[PDB]
């Protein structure tokens, strides 16, 4: 039997067998007042506190969210859908600790992605047990509010001030500060890591003065707050708060009265309308997201970054080889997971209308011009390949690289990777390549599990990723020092070195997508 | 190894086996086939070329190093032989420029660019393709050891070709 | 010492650790231990460091050995705490008697029971902490003796004796290697022979005798000391390296053993200062100078003899790698000790 005593009271966990040893897990410890009724859309309030043992033995409720139903029965997409009941009562966290219980261990805190409208910490590919077993770190993950329930904003007004889900995260980091010593963890050695919207969130915790003292270092996988999809302008957040009220028939006059109407609506009504508060959405749409609230975020983050107003520490930033491909099957014409999707020039041009709804004609011509100068054969997979590249370069790779240059210019060590292995188990077809989101299983160490049908080469690559990530958390240097591995150089402007991760040979390369990012970073902002 | 290092001691030959058969990893049956190709190429061709280039450049002259990696779409030898010894020559002399010849368009483009670079080298001592927005070819210095890859897709600037392998051939093996 | 030395006149804020062999490896480990960071100022490592091949036991072999001892004392239990409990009844002679063969192949260098990665004193494999600069930032003074290896050769290498000159044949050298690298592959052992028996040249019968001494000293002592010093200094601290090369005029071991492992200690503690003791005058002078340098190091972090026109001791940096020789005649500034030999042990040999 395993009871730990926290500030708010006692929690019981369970023991798990993992690769011949043991891990202790506490799944679903509460970390705030559930945000129900009167507390909907408000910031997260502090826990009432208890007596008796809370049984932290199963995953908790995932937060209310719309579900992906485009490929029912298909593992490639259902793997990202929630696997616990949905409910407004969802402010919970998970801890995995090594056994025997550590003395003063480093802590990794996961923050899931999901375009800020979805996600949950209880997914299979986020299971922290392997990291705890293998590297003797403690792993933590939290559930945070997504969609309007988490990011609806009417700024000033504390009834719905914006950024609620980010404060949910902040208060979870807080919990770790106060409580992790009891579980064996070092509150002075905490690394945040996250993917996609999770990576943008971690990047925003670097800007937030209220987060400065709640963590040590940061890992950003395929995401950063300067990505075009990451922050909503105060302007559009109003248009959207108002469009939702109109749609639910909640249109009031006094602003606090709108919010009050919205607190009576059952959560299904709110999810159902969320979808079209934008008049032209894309597969990348973030209906309800971070905003400049004047609390969590004090100014436009482009500005803070440019002028070096962030926490000074080491970062590890990286991206996948085919980030864009995954979004092409959610509505670009001529694309299918069930065929090779050879597309014509007309279909490419139309594809652009789907991804840059408006965006002028000249703007769109200029993307076509810079991505369709053929080198050369024809080569029918040519427009198919270009559209993938456009969506990945613009949304993921170029803003990651631009974040890294800017951050490092202020004197901190930065490390950049380019992940290029296609998983031998991927359920999406070949032409989709090394997809957005498919490094995660590598980082959490699933290929370490032999029954799992990964290749040996894949096991080796995972074990090495795990070591590098863990050395980063504990030391700020992501080397594999023992098995004669390639040394990972720091990223400076001027040279811009980065490391490639694959099953064959790791390489040191320079200036990823130099040509493409000159386009997105200096030309395109002006259209 | 007995065929390629007739004598050459037992320990000498064990040391080649040791440095080229530490498996990374799968098994992966094409493994010893691949290693023997690499042993003969590294020892006979690649490592002495790289060592010549370092030494020559250390005396103040500009040097330019390439790594040719395109397998000709017409090669009559089978796949496992890859980008063979001697099969860049047709590229340098510009045979793929001839359209009747059944080379791919991509191959025509790569040849035209090799020809320009070789010719700019002869006339100017600088093997750039200056007009069609080509990758710039950096000079080879010791310390950094940059070189240019030549292929039909994307030319890259890389550093330190076969670093591990050539440490073996250049500093360990002369002593056996 | 932290709590009590003020009462005796001592400065708890000025403490230098110093130790030899396993003592030197221990001091080096106190530099890694977060619980020791605030208990001392500076460190002196004589012939020993935690990266030496004999210094840390892997968690793996420590289990095999705990279990082999229980089996041997007839203490083999099932519940782990029950094994320990059995072992607490055994009288200490029974435990010493079996300690000896919990290893199936021991060497004269064997460390049956040693430091391990406990997750308390030591939180990770020390190779890693060193490489990634996770140690106490301070000055160190590190050094080694000219013939570290010779002493271990008389505890079981065939053809060796303190009572003769131990001229050995090639077969005896090859066999010697089986004693010191029990397993260790055939190719591994051939590669030691190859790199230490390319003759320069005469023959010269003391040749294989000399090489085997050098193999054991280079691998166990000198090369890991030098590698520790490079790595430590790369993180910005002053480091000072010495090469001790005086054979004591009183040494009771024979000539061919040279400047043995352990025979600088009497110099450091100042025994030759005692005149009745039958050391030479030259030896008195050398001791007095070692004592001053060690003491200036403790109080100041700089091991100079400033008054009697002594040779200045340069700091050790990577790139140049200067070190000071200590002998009765002339102290010299030299560079890159055992450059050739350590390239072998440090980059080639870990891979066998
Ligand atoms: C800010 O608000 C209006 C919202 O109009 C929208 O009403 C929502 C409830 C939703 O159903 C949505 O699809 C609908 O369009 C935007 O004005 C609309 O814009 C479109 C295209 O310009 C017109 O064809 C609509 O008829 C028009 N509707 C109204 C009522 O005016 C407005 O564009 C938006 N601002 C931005 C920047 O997107
Ligand atoms: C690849 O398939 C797409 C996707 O749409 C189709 O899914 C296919 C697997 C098949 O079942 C097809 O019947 C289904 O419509 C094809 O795109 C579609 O093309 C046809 C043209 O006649 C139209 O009916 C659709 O408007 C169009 N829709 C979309 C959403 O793309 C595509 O042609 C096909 N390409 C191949 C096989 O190379
Ligand atoms: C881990 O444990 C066993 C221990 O075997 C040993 O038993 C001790 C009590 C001691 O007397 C010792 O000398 C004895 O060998 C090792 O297995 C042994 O290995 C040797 C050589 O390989 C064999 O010839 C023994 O018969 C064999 N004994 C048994 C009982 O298996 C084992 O090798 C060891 N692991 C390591 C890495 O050294
Ligand atoms: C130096 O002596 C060694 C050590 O063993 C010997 O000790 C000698 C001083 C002497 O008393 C001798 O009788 C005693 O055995 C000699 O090695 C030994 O050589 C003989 C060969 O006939 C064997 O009996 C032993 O197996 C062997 N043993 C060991 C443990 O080394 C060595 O030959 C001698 N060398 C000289 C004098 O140059
Ligand atoms: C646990 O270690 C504490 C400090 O360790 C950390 O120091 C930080 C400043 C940062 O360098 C981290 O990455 C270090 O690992 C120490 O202050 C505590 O007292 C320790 N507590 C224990 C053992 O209970
Ligand atoms: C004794 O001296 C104390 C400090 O001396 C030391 O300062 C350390 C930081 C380090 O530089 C040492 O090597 C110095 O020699 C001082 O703080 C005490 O108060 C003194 N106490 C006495 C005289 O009782
Ligand atoms: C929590 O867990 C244990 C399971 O052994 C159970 O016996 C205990 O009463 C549980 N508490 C509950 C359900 O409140
Ligand atoms: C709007 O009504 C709220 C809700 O009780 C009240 O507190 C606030 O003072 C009102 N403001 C205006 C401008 O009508
Ligand atoms: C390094 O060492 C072992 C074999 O010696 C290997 O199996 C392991 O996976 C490697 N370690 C890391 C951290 O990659
Ligand atoms: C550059 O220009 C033309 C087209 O503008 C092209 O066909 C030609 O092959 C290129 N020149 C070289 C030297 O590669
Ligand atoms: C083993 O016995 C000890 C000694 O009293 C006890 O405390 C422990 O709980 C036991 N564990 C197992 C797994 O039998
Ligand atoms: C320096 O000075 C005296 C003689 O002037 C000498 O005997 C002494 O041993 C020397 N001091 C040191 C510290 O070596
Ligand atoms: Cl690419
Ligand atoms: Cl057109
Ligand atoms: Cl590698
Ligand atoms: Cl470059
Ligand atoms: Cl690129
Ligand atoms: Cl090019
Ligand atoms: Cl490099
Ligand atoms: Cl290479
Ligand atoms: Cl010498
Ligand atoms: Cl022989
Ligand atoms: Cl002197
Ligand atoms: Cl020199
Ligand atoms: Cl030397
Ligand atoms: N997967
Ligand atoms: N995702
Ligand atoms: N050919
Ligand atoms: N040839
Ligand atoms: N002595
Ligand atoms: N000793």
């Amino acid at each position: 039997d395993i009871i730990i005593a926290t500030k708010n009271g006692k929690v019981r966990g369970m023991q798990l067998t993992v690769f011949g040893g043991t891990v202790t897990a506490f799944l679903g410890i509460p970390y705030a007042q559930p945000p129900l009724g009167r507390l909907r859309f408000k910031k997260p309030q502090s826990l009432t506190k208890w007596s008796d043992i809370w049984n932290a033995t199963k995953y908790a409720n995932s937060c209310c969210q719309n579900i992906d139903q485009s490929f029912p029965g298909f593992h490639g997409s259902e793997m990202w859908n929630p696997n616990t009941d949905l409910s407004e009562d969802c402010l919970y966290l998970n801890v995995w600790i090594p056994a025997p219980k550590p003395k003063n261990a480093t802590v990794l805190i996961w923050i899931y992605g999901g375009h800020f409208q979805t996600g949950t910490s209880s997914l299979h590919v986020y299971d922290g047990k392997f990291l705890a077993r293998v590297e003797r770190v403690i792993v933590v993950s939290m559930n945070y509010r997504v969609g309007a329930l988490g990011f609806l904003a009417l700024p000033g007004n504390p009834e719905a001030p914006g950024n609620m889900g980010l404060f949910d995260q902040q208060l979870a980091l807080q919990w770790v500060q106060k409580n992790i010593a009891a579980f064996g963890g070092n509150p002075k050695s905490v690394t945040l890591f996250g993917e996609s919207a999770g990576a943008a969130s971690v990047s925003l915790h670097l800007l937030s003065p209220g987060s400065h003292s709640l963590f040590t270092r940061a890992i950003l996988q395929s995401g950063s707050f300067n990505a075009p999809w990451a922050v909503t302008s105060l302007y559009e957040a109003r248009n959207r708060t108002l469009n939702l009220a109109k749609l639910t028939g909640c249109s009031r006059e006094n602003e606090t009265e709108i919010i009050k109407c919205l607190r009576n609506k059952d959560p299904q009504e709110i999810l159902l309308n969320e979808a079209f508060v934008v008049p032209y959405g894309t597969p990348l749409s973030v209906n309800f997201g971070p905003t400049v609230d004047g609390d969590f975020l004090t100014d436009m983050p482009d500005i803070l970054l440019e002028l070096g107003q962030f926490k000074k520490t080491q970062i590890l930033v990286g991206v996948n080889k085919d980030e864009g491909t995954a979004f092409l099957v959610y509505g670009a014409p001529g694309f299918s997971k069930d065929n090779n999707s050879i597309i014509t020039r007309k279909e490419f041009q139309e594809g652009l209308k789907i991804f840059f709804p408006g965006v002028s004609e000249f703007g769109k011509e200029s993307i076509l011009f810079h991505y369709t100068d053929w080198v050369d054969d024809q080569r029918p997979e040519n427009y198919r390949e270009a559209l993938g590249d456009v969506v990945g370069d613009y949304n993921f790779i170029c803003p990651a690289l631009e974040f890294t240059k800017k951050f490092s210019e202020w004197g901190n060590n930065a490390f950049f990777y380019y992940f290029e292995h296609r998983s031998s188990k991927l359920p999406w077809p070949e032409w989709m390549g090394v997809m957005h989101g498919y490094e995660i299983e590598f980082v959490f160490g699933l290929p370490l599990e032999r029954r799992d049908q990964y290749t040996k080469a894949e096991e080796i690559l995972s074990r090495s990723i795990v070591k590098r990530w863990a050395n980063f958390a504990k030391y700020g240097n992501p080397q594999e020092t023992q098995n004669q591995s390639t040394s990972w150089p720091v990223f400076k402007s001027t040279e811009q070195k980065y490391l490639t991760l694959n099953t064959e040979s790791t390489r040191i390369m320079t200036k990823l997508r130099a040509q493409q990012c000159r386009f997105w970073t200096s030309f395109f902002p002006k259209v």
